[PDB]
């Protein structure tokens, strides 16, 4: 298991979602330049997401607006990759019965997480850590 507990979200993957930070209430966002942050702004064309799972509790995470892939590099930063590879799988886990987090998976035994600071800056992956609101999320559906 990765070293890691197993309690998952409910939810499935059927639909695009917005993953809404609660930290400042930030969505997050892949720009088409492969640059990552959050935004407020829910007319943003490029905070939409669909996740898909590999294996149970193992994800990818893709803009349905561009097909990048969120990917967290060797020095803990997140990217928009344009094809997967190892730096886009996260395990995705349920915290505080509550919000989903990301671990990246190729850094699971650092805990390095997908993290939105409040002014909207992702965290970098050693920055993050168990106990912080910067990595609890709230998958939402998308607008209509």
């Amino acid at each position: 298991h990765h070293h890691h507990h197993f309690n998952l979200p409910p939810g499935n993957y059927k639909k695009p979602k917005l993953l809404y930070c609660s930290n400042g209430g930030h969505f997050l966002r892949i720009d088409p330049d492969g640059t990552v942050d959050g935004t407020r702004d829910r007319s943003d064309q490029h905070i939409q997401l669909q996740l898909s799972a590999e294996s149970v509790g193992e994800v990818y995470i893709k803009s349905t607006e561009t097909g990048q892939y969120l990917a967290m590099d060797t020095d803990g930063l997140l990217y928009g990759s344009q094809t997967p590879n190892e730096e886009c799988l996260f395990l995705e886990r349920l915290e505080e019965n509550h919000y989903n987090t990301y671990i990246s998976k190729k850094h699971a035994e650092k805990n390095w997480f997908v993290g939105l600071k409040k002014n909207g800056s992702c965290k970098r992956g050693p920055r993050t850590h168990y106990g912080q609101k910067a990595i609890l999320f709230l998958p939402l559906p998308v607008s209509s």
